[PDB]
């Protein structure tokens, strides 16, 4: 896949405990693959693995790293994780994945 001039902003904020944490995740984008243009989820940690692994079972992408499950310490993880989404969310390949959508957006 080669895109048009598109825009792309995933955004991952706090606003639970253990397993119970979850993160905020805003997309805004005018791709049309994307269901919805603007969307919140509410993602835990174990989502964003699962992600990687549905990528790495039925995808060829390499998936960056993820920061490390909680178990200075919530900041640096929003930004690893925020770093993996966009990255992720930003290769053609994962974008045709059902399993980014659903992460993503239900959807």
């Amino acid at each position: 896949s080669m895109p048009p001039s598109n825009f792309l902003e995933i955004d991952v904020s706090n606003p639970g405990r253990g397993r119970f944490t979850t993160y905020e995740i805003r997309v805004k984008t005018n791709l049309p693959i994307f269901k919805l243009k603007e969307s919140t989820v509410r993602r835990r940690y174990s989502d964003f693995e699962w992600l990687r692994s549905e990528l790495e079972r039925e995808s060829k992408v390499v998936v960056p790293p993820l920061p490390g499950k909680a178990f200075n310490f919530i900041e640096e993880r929003k930004q690893g994780l925020e770093q993996f989404i966009n990255k992720v969310a930003g290769h053609p390949l994962a974008q045709n994945e059902r399993c980014l959508h659903m992460f993503l957006q239900d959807e």
